[PDB]
């Protein structure tokens, strides 16, 4: 028995970072969808659902390292899944419904999943026999195929093993140890608070849900997924951020030309909501100005990056906008991070206005893309200022420069 009383890390797994601060507040709601009105799951609930789930899989025999291959809509029973996957130490590839086929059979050859992991409802056709399959709902999870049989050669999950790989086409193989980096420093921002209730609109094979659902939950609060029956349909997006009472809501800036185009009264009166974080495209500039017209009084968030860091940078939209402004900031990386812009020959860029391309050292960044040692190499580099070390940092392959302060502007792609 320990000699002094164990400190308890929540570190070194998704599983355990993503669910401490709900720890305070167990039957608090962790996850809201709809139904006649609303459900709630609560923090307690979600933890009991993936604790079952990973009980069930684990029964399956499949050693830590194996991928899986998780096909659902975002919900509350899909949030459950992707725990218990972070659990047992099986790196999972989130996937829907409507990916198409022929990009899943990519998938399944280029990371050889040993389960196929789908919703109660789904019915995935074109599947190699006999990948292993199963389902997962409301009473646990049922298997219809097994997995082929192993021998384990793991112990125990650590947090340099892999958590979740996302296809670009290249897999970006994400350890628990990065992506909670990546919670931790944006954390430090104040993004999201306890009190908070997320629309997360992008669906559950982009990285923004993934990341979305996962940051709410760190943060305590609760995170209520836009089905797509509600998001297509703007009286009915916007009937759903009321209904749910929703106070902040994650989107692409395009979700929102619709809704100003069609239907500005109504964005007008979303009360509830104090707070927007946009990412993944480029907002045109009129449209932002537009919506803070609309909605004033409203926080706007920035966010600048990409899946190999999930992201890297979160910026304050200036409310107002300044009218002679073009060009919105990507500022400086978020917490525990740096960015800077170098020449094409890897020395720092000397001056600002000299456009080079973004260096991203951060303790987000993905460990390398799936089978792919070269192009791992060429993305993740020895420091430029420092190759000595053994530190990498990460070329992003954005074009930027600086302004006198130090805070960067985003030019394109290379």
């Amino acid at each position: 028995s320990p000699y002094a009383a164990p400190v308890r890390d929540h570190a070194g797994n998704l599983r355990d970072y993503l669910l401490a601060a709900g720890k305070a507040t167990p039957d608090k709601p962790a996850i809201v969808e709809p139904a006649g009105g609303l459900r709630f799951v609560s923090y307690r609930q979600l933890e009991a659902q993936a604790d079952a789930y990973a009980a069930e899989l684990d029964a399956l025999g499949l050693d830590v390292g194996d991928r899986v291959v998780l096909e659902s809509p975002a919900t509350a029973d899909a949030v459950a899944a992707f725990l218990a996957c972070f659990s047992l130490g099986l790196p999972f590839i989130p996937t829907i419904p409507e990916t198409p086929v022929q990009r899943l059979r990519t998938i399944i050859g280029m990371a050889a999943p040993a389960l196929f992991l789908q919703a109660a409802d789904g019915s995935r056709e074109g599947l190699p026999p006999g990948l292993g399959m199963a389902r997962f709902g409301p009473k646990g999870v049922t298997t219809e195929q097994l997995p082929a049989p192993r021998v384990r050669r793991r112990r125990q999950v650590v947090e340099t093993d892999p958590a979740y790989l996302i296809f670009t086409p290249k897999g970006v193989v994400m350890s628990h140890r990065a992506n909670i980096a990546f919670h931790r420093g944006i954390r430090a921002h104040g993004l999201i608070g306890p009190d908070d209730r997320v629309a997360v609109t992008s669906p559950f094979s982009f990285d923004f849900c993934l990341g979305g659902i996962a940051l709410t939950l760190a943060s305590g609060a609760t995170a209520v997924p836009v089905p797509r029956d509600r998001l297509d349909f703007p009286r009915r997006f916007l009937a759903f951020l009321h209904e749910a009472a929703i106070t902040q809501v994650h989107g692409v800036p395009s979700l929102w030309r619709p809704l100003i185009r069609h239907e500005p009264d109504l964005v007008a009166g979303l009360d509830p909501l104090r707070s927007i974080l946009f990412s993944g495209e480029d907002f045109p500039l009129g449209d932002l100005r537009e919506l803070q017209g609309l909605l004033p009084g409203r926080r706007i968030f920035n966010l600048y990056g990409a899946t190999e860091s999930m992201a890297a940078s979160v910026t304050d939209v200036p409310d107002p906008l300044p009218a002679d402004l073009e060009r919105l900031t990507i500022g400086y990386a978020h917490h525990g991070a740096e960015m800077d812009v170098y020449d094409a020959e890897g020395a720092p860029v000397g001056e600002p206005g000299v456009v080079g391309e973004i260096y991203l050292r951060s303790p987000a960044l993905f460990s390398g893309y799936w089978a792919d040692p070269e192009a791992t190499r060429a993305a993740l580099v020895p420091d430029p200022l420092l190759p000595e070390s053994g530190q990498v940092v990460f070329r992003t392959g954005d074009l930027a420069y600086r302004d006198a302060d130090g805070r960067l502007y985003f030019c394109g792609r290379i």
